[PDB]
């Protein structure tokens, strides 16, 4: 007996960035060997962004990794993982941060209402997952828990 995951040797998210128009990291998290330091961090970074202010967004496909991402007024959302079989479970951490972040912020998520909730935010993906696997996919039970923390 065998499967493609017979041990949880990937993540359903490898990263979570969150990034202004321009492209300064407002947020990033990393659960995996690919980047776990800045200055590399920095560079994967700019690739996304260089990769997708050109692309058709909802998602994108870069240095082998499935990443699907989202943009607002002055800014831009994403989150990366593998791609064994889907990218259903990127959209469920996307749609579950940005409804979440639109609770707690009650704002339209733009740039300032972010840098308001910064901590929010940070519990917020605490809850959405846990060292790279998915761990809540409800945005408003993400925020009861924030909320009581």
């Amino acid at each position: 007996m065998e499967a493609l995951i017979l041990e949880p040797s990937l993540y359903t998210v490898k990263a979570i960035l969150i990034l202004d128009n321009d492209g300064d990291r407002l947020f990033a998290k990393y659960y995996d060997d690919t980047y776990p330091s800045v200055k590399e961090q920095k560079a994967f970074e700019k690739n996304i962004f260089n990769k997708t202010h050109r692309t058709d967004s909802e998602i994108a496909l870069l240095e082998g990794l499935t990443v699907v991402y989202k943009s607002s007024i002055d800014l831009y959302f994403y989150v990366i993982g593998s791609s064994y079989e889907n990218e259903l479970m990127l959209m469920a951490v996307l749609n579950c941060l940005f409804d979440s972040l639109s609770q707690m912020l009650r704002k339209n998520v733009e740039k300032r209402a972010l840098l308001e909730n910064m901590e929010g935010l940070f519990l917020a993906v605490d809850e959405i997952v846990d060292g790279g696997v998915i761990l809540e996919s409800d945005p408003q039970q993400v925020v009861h828990r924030v909320a009581l923390r």
